[PDB]
């Protein structure tokens, strides 16, 4: 954080938004997912910046240095997409690439379906691109496949978040595994009343995160917790309702679908026909590569992008 540059933007009179700025060129924007952080793009930040861009790896509402009202509505897909419409019109930015993973691919997906003019090009690690069925309700899709047993559990606000906000040190180093030294099971929770059943009290340090990296995920979520990146999933009946009214539309600016082989919650075949509605969709597959694509394998991310960026985003 001493070595990297701070931005603010005031995209609501009680909403401000903070992301780190390094390199110079066309803006990338760099949305991380849950429970993560800006420091979740800490090898793609200077990579990108080297490759010929301006990046802006940003801390997600409710996430570190940003605002975390405790209010649910306040973090549904719609006020999200518009916030960060604001933070380009408050930076004097037309356009920026926005690439996204975990629940900020999801945000990446609808800044492309909804705002286009503001998306000069789309790139999504993990987080596949499906289009809302008006007929099926969204708790009933969540319960059809066993592996989302665990959003459930997420749903009822303070139940998770003592669990969570418990052990900070324990959350994030059972969470930032390898799918190899993975100890948690996703499709477990709801029966058992708790995300940490089978990991210990003291759980080993991972092979891909230090001592210094865990601690820093403890001091940013010592700010506001763990109400506001939960309130992501408290939005399923609003966000399904938003992607109901897109119905017809389909995406035009160059896309990219990132899937990572090991990851057990995204899997890499819940991205298939997905050429149906595609755009322009180019692929780029890591093999041993679980949920933390960005921890997991950063050379190989670093090289999908940048390869990417340059043939597309330019
Ligand atoms: C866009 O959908 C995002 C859903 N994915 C999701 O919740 N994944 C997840 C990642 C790490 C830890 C936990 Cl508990 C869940």
């Amino acid at each position: 954080p001493s070595d990297m540059s701070h931005g603010y933007v005031t995209v609501k009179p009680r909403v401000r938004l903070h992301f780190v700025e390094l390199g110079s060129g066309p803006a990338v924007c760099l949305c991380h997912g849950f429970p993560e952080s800006w420091y979740s793009w800490r090898y793609q930040i200077p990579a990108l910046a080297q490759a010929g861009y301006r990046v802006l790896a940003m801390d997600m509402k409710g996430y570190g240095e940003s605002s975390a009202p405790p209010e649910i509505e306040e973090y549904c897909m719609e006020v999200l997409c518009k916030e960060m419409v604001t933070f380009l019109d408050k930076l004097g930015l037309s356009q920026a690439v926005f690439i996204g993973h975990d629940w900020g691919g999801m945000l990446v997906w609808y800044m492309a379906l909804f705002y286009p003019e503001r998306v000069r090009a789309v790139a999504s690690l993990n987080t596949p691109f499906i289009p809302a069925n008006p007929n099926m309700s969204p708790l009933e899709s969540i319960k059809a496949n066993p592996v989302f047993d665990y959003q459930l559990y997420f749903q009822e606000p303070g139940v998770a978040e003592a669990e969570l906000e418990q052990n900070l040190s324990r959350t994030f180093k059972s969470l930032f595994r390898a799918s190899d030294e993975s100890v948690l099971s996703m499709h477990k929770v709801c029966e058992a009343g708790g995300l940490f059943v089978n990991s210990p009290e003291e759980p080993s340090l991972s092979r891909m995160v230090t001592e210094e990296e865990i601690q820093f995920y403890v001091q940013q979520f010592k700010k506001s917790g763990f109400r506001g990146p939960l309130n992501w999933y408290r939005n399923m009946e609003r966000n399904w309702k938003w992607a109901c009214k897109s119905l017809g539309r389909k995406i035009l600016i160059p896309a990219l679908m990132v899937t990572a082989e090991k990851d057990f919650v995204l899997v890499p075949q819940m991205s298939q026909h997905m050429e149906d509605w595609i755009p322009h969709l180019k692929r780029g597959h890591i093999e041993d590569c679980g949920h933390w694509t960005q921890m997991d394998k950063p050379t190989e991310v670093n090289q999908i992008l940048i390869k990417w960026l340059d043939s597309d985003a330019r």
